[PDB]
């Protein structure tokens, strides 16, 4: 529901921007102003969506969901705190102003005679207060319910400055316009709307425009001949003295910063000095070390998904089997144990590291067997009676079943029961791709562990013939669990399947080995285009393996 | 990979904030200054994460994914465009300067004599050039490796200004510091870093300091007696001339705005024009209409999930069956057709609405049958050839199969083929909870449609016995499809199962009716705590139903 504030922000902004648009045009073409009261409309807009005017078998299955409500709970607390802070700041300022008010003093007759001389031409209701002070360096004013104008006593002493009449007209207009009343009203609203920072932008614009209107007023009551003087006189007020911004809830002649002002202050002040160079030196040293620290951990690129770059250690040949892949564009690798030679189709692609998906079960099964979580005599794993997508997964499984029916459940348990260090050790000895087992129990499926087709051939070959860091028993049960098909030319062992995301097949694989009447082959097929299904990867591998003589005994 | 960009932002801000902090302290406590060149450190820090370093069935597994890649692709193009725009703007300013470079003239001997007198005791390297032009209302400077300093031709003749001396030193400082060059360099970089506003923001710190240092150079070479004069000279320029900001790439005495200046401008602009009141009126009207359009679409609420306070239209009593539920805290309702009475356990909970989940099928089957999408002679639905958690669903089903095995697949097709208006009309006639069927065919499973235990009792009872908006065929085939258990005392009809979210069992249900040798009983059991499984809801119901006479005929 915090989103509802976002919605009112958007509306608020639509209104704001439209109004802002007009403001620009009005001035740009006709020197027109938009009465700032219009801004109250955005404030109203700020609450639109806010106000809720909306006027047998047991079944069981898992649905993924995110809880975003705990976030709003956190945001709620923050908003509360912000209000507390903002409310306080308002109050602090207010208290001060009240305290000051209590110290103010009325004027004498001659002073009144002057003030009256200045404003009698307006013939207004004197329901405002003109007082003086011994505190403030320049005049200020604040509504409170009394409209009090405070002029430092020195300005009455220096009655002779003449320009006081400008000062009076200026403040008169501010009082007339109830500027500090509108300000505090808006401030309350802004305090409440802690969720929309734009409110602090519009208040600034309002304040500026209000000041402009006062200038017009004042000028409109002054003989133009004196405008030169006027401009100088007004300007002098921010030249002669420093400014302070304590009175955030009220109006004054010199209460805010500018870069110009900072310079002038800095100039007046005795600020010509030098420092030991050690300051910069240590800052740059420590900044550097931080940068180093960050560097130690901040890095990376698309390179994570890249291919295998090495030449081969055994003899090699490049293949062209593109006619077989057809619409299922992909890649393929085969290796002859007898010849110590690789045959590679579409090498640039066959080299790409891909998540192994279902083919990892070949290795995972081996790991479970070697670690004796599953053995030959008893290769079974338990389950938790939750429902699974295939009948094979709603049964307890042995290894033979689990491999051929790709039982993720079985294998989730196989992963769960094998130490990460073991898995990492064997991924390293096997030269298994990026050797990354992640932290996810099913790290091989559309996740962290990646291997190319070329690597998959090299790696499975190592699993059977070069890697002697597993017991023979593991190799043997795995072999039996991998048989797919046997006939008079070959024994085809392995496992196919596909990585599928949001219902689309993207990573079809078939990995294994072939015992033929003439040689022993290792292979890996991967499909990415067309319909890169499990069965298609299997069929593509077989058509190629037939052409290469693997499945023909040739 | 936008995340690397995010890392860049983070790295930058860390150094930036650290540095900013240090700078604050230096000035805040001792008016110490740190050479702005340190800001290059943030730019450099921003490059850290961009270093590309690391220093036998067919199966597939369907993984849900968020596509953030299309977003980065789009964002990349945008980033490119933003760079182009910035480059363009830079160039246009540069070309303007290019023009000026071919326009101004060097100075004569006496003017040189004046300047040399000014810098006589400074003994600065003079590999700089001072030139004059009618195009300059106030002096400007630009690097180009030449230190091009221009003055108004208008002051050439001002033999008594006594300001040039300040002008020269001010200009000198900027030339000396190669401030313009540094800004050019920074501009290259900020053009590149289109994604992180701080890269441009920081320039304003640089610019301010550049001016500060120039003031120091000036003051450092001035008999303090005249410091006041210098300050007056600054303001004189501020007041005396308008500024223009074409030279966004260089420095000048009068090239920028300020609030003060705006006011001074306004004083000097006698824009004595009338503005019709229609201006604000129409703007306010249009704004209102904008608000109206948003309003008719913007409205939020927590109300959707509010349960009801509605009294019943038949007799009732409140139950306490807490020793049956035990650790499986939940709720329960039963209704007697002959007594016209409800029995409500833990009504504070039984009156809450939950998605019907596994039991919606009871009602959906009545609808599918009434519309004859499934009928008695042919109650079947087609299959999409996808695999599901239950063996029973990996096929085409009839109603009797589908009801007993909770076949959402079958029922999802039923949902698609029942006009939403018919479903909704009867959800309303039956008082089916929030009567919300969403927009999804599977709306009953941890989704939009919600109903209480009390309401399910009411709904089924009406749907089969009191509601005459459904056919006899529907009533009869439904009753058959719902049978789950029976013996010589009762026939128990109904269904059970549980909605599970992120692996946790949240909404367990058992809903049904019993036909006995005595009466007709309608009921619903729901579990939320403990292990709120379907079977538990069913077992709890059976224990209660026996006590309530439902399963015995009492
Ligand atoms: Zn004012
Ligand atoms: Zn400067």
């Amino acid at each position: 529901m915090a989103k509802l504030l976002i919605m009112s922000i958007v509306s608020f902004c639509f209104i704001f921007l439209l109004l802002l648009f007009f403001r620009y045009i009005l001035k740009r073409y006709f020197n027109y102003m938009l009465n700032y009261k219009v801004w109250y409309l955005t404030l109203l807009a700020g609450l639109i969506p806010f106000i809720p005017i909306k006027f047998i078998q047991e079944f069981a299955t898992d649905i993924h969901k995110f809880n975003w409500d705990s976030i709003d709970n956190i945001c709620t607390v923050i908003w509360i705190v912000l209000v507390i802070i903002l409310s306080f700041k308002f109050l602090k300022a207010l208290l001060y102003l009240k305290y000051l008010k209590k110290q103010s003093l009325y004027l004498n007759e001659n002073e009144k005679n002057k003030i009256d001389t200045i404003l009698f031409n307006h013939q207004y209701k004197k329901n405002i207060v003109i007082r003086k002070a011994e505190t403030i360096q320049s005049p200020i004013t604040f509504w409170y319910g009394k409209y009090i104008i405070l002029i430092p006593s020195s300005y009455f002493k220096s009655v002779i400055d003449k320009r006081l009449k400008y000062i009076i007209l200026h403040e008169y207009a501010h009082a007339k316009n109830r500027d500090t009343l509108h300000l505090i009203i808006f401030n309350i609203f802004s305090i409440i709307m802690s969720y929309n920072p734009l409110v602090h932008i519009v208040k600034r614009k309002i304040i500026h425009d209000n000041e402009v209107e006062a200038d017009r007023f004042v000028l409109n009551n002054i003989n133009k001949n004196e405008f030169k003087t006027y401009a100088e006189s007004i300007m002098d007020s921010v030249l002669n003295v420093p400014f302070f911004n304590k009175n955030i809830l009220s109006h004054s002649f010199n209460g805010k910063k500018s870069l110009l002002k900072r310079r002038l202050i800095n100039i007046k002040e005795a600020n010509l000095k030098k420092q030991s160079k050690l300051i910069l030196i240590f800052i740059c040293i420590f900044t550097f070390l931080l940068m180093v620290i960050q560097s130690q951990f901040l890095m990376g690129q698309s390179i994570t998904d890249y291919n295998y770059k090495k030449p081969l250690h055994n003899d090699y040949q490049i293949l062209d089997k593109s006619k077989i892949f057809g619409s299922n564009s992909g890649s393929f690798v085969m290796y002859s144990m007898k010849k110590d030679k690789y045959y590679i189709y579409n090498e640039k692609e066959s080299r790409k590291r891909y998540s192994p998906n279902s083919t990892y079960k070949i290795y995972l099964a081996m790991f479970g067997l070697d670690r004796h979580i599953i053995n030959d005599e008893n290769s079974r794993m338990s389950w938790n009676h939750k429902h699974y997508p295939f009948d094979a997964w709603n049964k307890e499984q042995d290894l033979n079943t689990a491999m051929q029916n790709s039982v993720n459940w079985y294998f989730e348990r196989i992963s769960d029961q094998i130490p990460k260090n073991y898995t990492a050790t064997q991924l390293k000895q096997l030269n298994y791709g990026n050797k990354n087992l992640g932290s996810y129990k099913s790290y091989w499926m559309e996740d962290s562990l990646k291997i190319s087709n070329l690597e998959q051939v090299i790696v499975f070959k190592n699993m059977m013939e070069q890697n002697n860091h597993f017991s023979k028993k593991a190799k043997n049960q795995l072999s039996s669990s991998l048989l797919i098909k046997k006939n008079e030319k070959y024994e085809l062992y392995g496992k196919t399947g596909t990585g599928i995301v949001n219902g689309k097949y993207n990573n079809g694989w078939f990995v294994g080995y072939v015992i033929t009447n003439h040689d022993k082959y290792y292979f890996a097929t991967h499909l990415s285009d067309g319909k890169p299904s499990g069965k298609n990867a299997e069929l593509i591998s077989e058509k190629i393996l037939k052409e290469m003589g693997v499945l023909n005994g040739q």
